[PDB]
């Protein structure tokens, strides 16, 4: 549902993924008090609505925008650092 494994070892992650769920999958420690969803985590780090192929590094991961529309991020590619 939330994640799709890729054979590179990266993941496609839905922006609506709860941060609690994300930390459980990936071993990260992002704040579930400060953030509700991965897209919120990413949009805060950008400080704007990103376009496809914008990238941010947070924690031990790289987040690359695969899909966003005019309102929100939809899909991120997650790579380990």
């Amino acid at each position: 549902s939330y994640i799709k494994p890729l054979p590179s070892g990266d993941f496609i992650v839905k922006a609506l993924t709860p941060v609690d769920a994300f930390n459980d999958f990936f071993g990260s420690e992002f704040s579930d008090e400060e953030f509700d969803t991965v897209g919120g985590l990413v949009m805060s780090a950008f400080g704007h609505l990103p376009k496809r192929n914008e990238v941010v590094e947070l924690g031990e991961f790289r987040f690359r925008v695969l899909n966003a529309d005019s309102r929100r991020v939809h899909l991120l590619r997650l790579s380990p650092l």
